[PDB]
C-alpha cells in the first residue's frame, strides 16, 4: 500500500450551470458505461439529474454528485437493459442512492444548479472547479464519446 497527495487546485466552482452540464452524466452514457469496467470510477465525480418528484403541475429536480457506485439485490430496467447498480448521489451534506432509471438526461436548469448550490452554500461546501469539470469531462470523452458536434 502507498499514497500521497494534497493541495488546493485553486479554481472556480462551476461559474455557471453549463460547466456542470458538461460533466453531467447521462442515463445513456450510464446505460453504456453500466457495461463498462471504468463505470463507477468514471461516473464517480460526475453529475446526474435526479427527479425527486414531478406531480401534476410543476416538475421537480435536484443536482447530485456521484460519490460512488453501490450494489443492490433487486434489478431494474434501464432502456431495455437490466442493471443493479445504485448510483451513489450526494445532496449537499446528505448522501443518497438512486437508480439510473431515475437519472434523467437534461441540462441543469439555471434553477436546479442554484437550488442545489444552496445545499453547497449552506453546508459551506465547494462545487466542481472548472479545472475538475474539464479534467473530469476529458475522462467522459475517453471513456466513451461518439462525437463532439
Amino acid at each position: 500500500g502507498s499514497s500521497g497527495s494534497s493541495g488546493p487546485p485553486k479554481s472556480q466552482p462551476v461559474s455557471l450551470p453549463e460547466e456542470l452540464n458538461r460533466v453531467r452524466l447521462s442515463r445513456h452514457k450510464l446505460e453504456r458505461w453500466c457495461h463498462m469496467p471504468f463505470f463507477a470510477k468514471t461516473v464517480t465525480g460526475c453529475f446526474v439529474r435526479i427527479g425527486i418528484g414531478n406531480h401534476n403541475s410543476k416538475p421537480v429536480y435536484r443536482v447530485a454528485e456521484i460519490t460512488g457506485v453501490v450494489e443492490t439485490a433487486k434489478v431494474y430496467q434501464l432502456g431495455g437493459t437490466r442493471t443493479n447498480k445504485g448510483l451513489q448521489l450526494r445532496h449537499g451534506n446528505d448522501q443518497r442512492v438512486f437508480r439510473l432509471e431515475f437519472v434523467s438526461n437534461q441540462e441543469f436548469t439555471e434553477s436546479e444548479f442554484m437550488k442545489w448550490k444552496e445545499a453547497m452554500f449552506s453546508a459551506g461546501m465547494q462545487l466542481p472547479t472548472l479545472d475538475e469539470i474539464n479534467k473530469k469531462e476529458l475522462s467522459i470523452k475517453e471513456a466513451s464519446g461518439p462525437s463532439s458536434g
